[PDB]
């Protein structure tokens, strides 16, 4: 007991509610995704369907995957995520997706530009996200490293050389 | 010898009926995947971990089943439709509440909610068999899971 | 533009007393198949010994994860099961194992009559068991057609042409 | 031995001729749509034809195993299957596949088109082998199941929205 | 050299005492297993989960260590015995209740038939290793594992 | 700097006689596939598992087999041609009886047409390998892997 | 042209005492932690004991591969760890741990204060070892995050609506 | 039938210098997993890489086997105890030198310490099986996992 | 504290007897590897396959109990012998016949051998037990699997 | 109803000199891996077993490492150049000798390489950092990674 | 012990120099082959770009297993290779790839004119390489079979039918 | 239209008592090989005693995997192996191998010696094995070149600069 602390109660790191709505931003963005994901990936029709028919589905994994560890992340800052379809439809900012069978070309512009506003969306989170928790800012990185990505591997074939 | 001549065989093609029940069990199967997992998250009390994962396992299998379904729909050559503004405007499941909430009340609202979403396909089943018999094996799949994970989560609270 | 119920106390559907009651039948019969294998694993001998030494553990894998599905099939639609070894050797309809050493033809025409009991036990409970619940019909052609191979690959070693 | 069965030898389900030749029908249909599959898995030439070179290669897995499946249920039922090349040749009812090197869209009409002929010989089947065997009817479905999927799958490229 | 000029050498054959003592020890695993079955179908209550998944790990042991001592029986020319007459008839193992039981219920059945079962097997296991340490050793074996998982489950109830 | 500058290089290109003796090895492939499928499903009497599970296996490898060459067949630019009427019209395997079959007649009769198929490839495996080593190396393979299999069916019947 | 460089004898980063001292500090939390958690691991007694009994094994887990990783981190930066039982016991910071066997709500208040314990020493160490190498300030990052999980995960069993 | 009359079957308890005995052992199982550790991080020198993954093969060997121990000390209703004041204060293997050590020393070293930690077994497995087999059985195990890894570590500096 | 003040720390030592009885054993299992393989080769006739597998499990077998004995050996610091020449000259096991032979005269010599081979290691367990307890267990795993082995290979031709 | 209206969203774009920062790294990171390969194929003396396996962990590293950055640089709509003469013509580590070296100078000359690549990195990553956080984090993991693989080669010739 | 031989140092198989040049083309061929498959594994742009990007891999893949082979066996038969980038650089024989994005079609014409490169230095040194070794012919079979492979796979999505 | 064959008994390919007595050889040499390396294994001591221990090990797989693939080709062309122990002893060729505790040095030279002694056996066979059968030939190079890359792994520990 040279070194040792006497307390009783040691209390954990919390959340400002403003953190807690910079994430919930992004949480209800990655939700939409999700669901816009798995809507091209059932409609989408035309040439080479194959691989856009996969790619869909490889982008709608990763989405939920990020989507729980952000929960997760809120949770174990004693913070209370909301995931409720009311919800997600009411204040997401993603572009409404048309409905239909559409072609492969529409369907690769339309899915760049919702990643692509998925990633603003974290891109201007980060900052204040990174100023009062790394830890946090981590996940955030590893989040913008994989969207991009996707969204590189999906726009490259509409592109014309 | 005893080949066909025909060039053009065409297939089988779903009526708008049909169309309209398979929608139906799709918006629900939608919406319970996103209670499950906000119950999943929100949960707190004794049995915390028991229920955190056997919520997981019923929203993976949620999952699985509305993508057969889904994939079914186009097979047979109509359009699903799973945006959030149609499940959230069309769903028949009760509104989840939004806070934390202790094990007792989670356990009763995901009986509850499961009860819903097999009384949706029970009802469609009929119409369904009456047409398409490959469909109705879909819909006997379902329905088992759905009512073996209901009596995983409902038994916690049992009595004697 | 919004169809939600508002019932908070959704009910599940209920076995009647003569589905709980079939269904038993099964059970039982399932359980003591089970038994009876395991004891023909054990003391066959002769000639194709180690084919039918590993076939019959085959078949006993099978009708354990028969009784396991049918068993949890009741608990399901609120009945309770009996598995308990006096009631399954005081009702059991399959005729009983002989206690010794048994070479393999005489092991091969008594498995292949108890599989052919079990299967028309099953049979006879399909016609009502489906009138009232086509879900739990399917899982009873399920074991049907898995007991009919098995009884197949066992009873044609001793088939002469 | 209160409620046992005193019999000592308990026979099973025994098919009739025309439910024999009903199978026969379907089982000589999957074995030529395996081959004419790998044929235009072989020939095929042009734009994306990777896609559709893989996609062929599952498509023959799912008929082999539909075809095993199916004699194996005629061998259980005491009926004997006939899959002989001779006899292929002679009652299949697909149309013939042309020779050379093939371009993609030709292959895929042609492999919709040959899809669509095996089940519309499912279709036909099922009525009576349902009325007969529920079990084996339940088998009929799933072949029918698969069979609709990739043929969604091959389908969708050429659809022009 | 030093080879051995016989043609048929016989082998190690069994007491029938031998053989009577394995057969005590193999009922009461065959009767523990449909036991543990039972227990795991019926349970029902608060903590519902953990005693349904521990029960079925209960009996896979229990039925390893069935078929190893009936092997090994086998293996020194005697013959076993494990059809339901006999299981039902000579079993040692107290009855199970027929309906379903809260989990206090069936945490103090379970363990007080693990506990008679390894009773069985201490009261064995001298006669058994005057003869043959190579059985000893799978009794010891199968203590053990019944030892373990009789404090696993019965480390719920405790009160300090 | 020692590059080339040749930017249309072409590869090696097949004759026709090359691509005759393939053909001749790959009809014979696939009517033995289909014999030996044949075979394993009408077989009875005693043995009858060991059979039925090492035609099996015979039949994977001579899939396997008649891939391979198909595809060195295309990657040589040449057209293979495995469709049901040339195989029927064209192979030389003696035609596989009706009906069901006991043990020993299966056993003489896939010996055989196992032996056939490799009298074909080794005749015409001198010409193949005078024109091209690395498809002799393939026709080695299938040569080894086909006597093998007849060595573990054709053993059952040896007298002493 | 070509811009290899001459030098033969190119030297690695070297870190500072206090950079050792800090990561030492880091380290011998982290054994401390492993052993009480194996502690509670075994003597744990009472309700929800099973879902305890596992839980604690994952967090021994984890504690021991993030030791291992800042161990080699810091002989990656030629300094020398101390892992001994004496340093150990007479430096740590975490309170003691009780002897005897523990019900199940005890267990939970005395492994949230500890972990809570463990990530206050990280936190207040990450400033300096960020400022002189943001690659272990990653490493701390990890450790951060994946201890405040664990302590939610054990913590929320307690919590009342 | 011969079914037991009892409702609560008491078990098998051990006796506090049964206790004693195995807390002995388990406090050397700590301290050589901690010491083995130790020597993990710091070698270094020539044939660095064998050591740094032998080293790490005996850890794992170590933490095994004390948990083994400890979770039979709770089986036999006995309370184990291992925190870090006590395996300090009441370990018997020699300290560790606490800076770079080349890998000569380090092997004599760890030879010691395995030599020791084996000794102390050896002296308590006759006390240990006059009561529990099942339990020297185990001891049985830990002995020959400790003595086969001793050979593997000392066997560098032999020089013959 | 309670430390041990020591520097060099001795192991447990083999005496020339112990030696001599474990270089008994692995001669044996040996010789019997190499048997195993040689019936493994050249048997033939009916039911064929089961005894070419039967035969392989039981090398497998064999040459990892020989692997276990010879590191045991190392372990206490002794030296064995495997060379051919050795083997060859100090079995024990008979003659094995140099031709093809029919299923029933390998069955009959594959259970001679192996019961040769269990009866050198009973001769061998009481002397080897009488020191090192830790042997005597490894000394039971071998007759346990060879009995298991002799059982499944000689039923084949037992008539009754 | 807050969402977007543009459907032309555009994405983040590279710097002129964020490109040749990250090509900067790239060039050396192949170098790398061809002057793994090249120590991993010609080296020899004592501890030639361990210094071969190392090299090709540390080869599979740096090829990881090598696609992780071009595949960002594609992410960040810039061009990659991964060529032979380009790698030659621009790369910064020192040239590899040609012929069969002993171990100690094959140490040598792989620390002194790796300790050249981390050193780029460092150099690279204030501007890198101070533009894209995202791709300082890549950064730091190669740092990581390559400073364990330095220790873990450099370690054999220490002193004491 | 009559035909046992009493030689104490029995040496082995050496290779001639003209033996290692003529595998020293083939190691730098292949390692050139490895880069410019990588080139054009990142740079490649437009349609059906997902099938040519993963094929890409497979042949890098395929390639560098190659090399190993070729080097390990020099080693072997006691010679030196060389695969420095330099000497690469310097005395490799397939023509230079070019730089920036290149779309699909420029991509499959220049895979498979240096695929054919590959190939035909293969069978160039073969002849001479199995009249010294058929041990190395047969590894030289293997490398040819594989490379036609992946050019066929490679180049039959431009063929017009 | 019809080429089938009508020699219903059709007979393979014999092998001849020379060629026997050469496989015979080749299967002795392996066998020793096996028994000696295991020797090596056991009885090596010194510095780099963990590597050597390993690679003796592999080498064993490698010689047991080789008997057998020889042993099962003379089965398939109908000639009878002969691997007992009397005629190991008596006709093998490899020189016996010294029985104590040896050194990390002389265990690495006698174990090339060895090996260099085998596939100059093999070397020796091959001639006349690939003149009458090129099928049996490639397991020959198979062998040849498996064997010399451990040589070349085991010898290389002794270079001397």
């Amino acid at each position: 007991m040279s070194a040792r602390r006497t307390e009783s109660d040691i209390q954990g790191f919390h959340a400002t509610p403003e953190f807690g709505g910079n994430l919930q931003k992004v949480l209800v963005d990655l939700i939409e995704l999700s669901l816009q994901g798995k809507q091209a990936h059932w409609n989408v029709v035309g040439s080479n369907f194959r691989d856009l028919h996969l790619q869909l589905d490889e982008l709608v994994d990763f989405a939920r995957e990020g989507s729980d560890t952000i929960a997760e992340r809120m949770r174990a800052l004693d913070a209370v995520p909301d995931g409720r379809s009311d919800t997600v439809a009411a204040t997401t900012t993603l572009p409404e997706f048309p409905a239909f069978e559409r072609s492969t070309a529409d369907v690769v512009d339309l899915i760049t530009t919702r990643i692509n506003a998925t990633v603003d969306t974290i891109r201007r989170v980060h900052d204040a996200v990174d100023a009062e928790d790394p830890s946090t800012a981590d996940l955030l990185h590893g989040l913008i490293d994989g969207l991009e990505k996707q969204a590189w591997l999906i726009r490259s074939e509409n592109r014309k050389v």
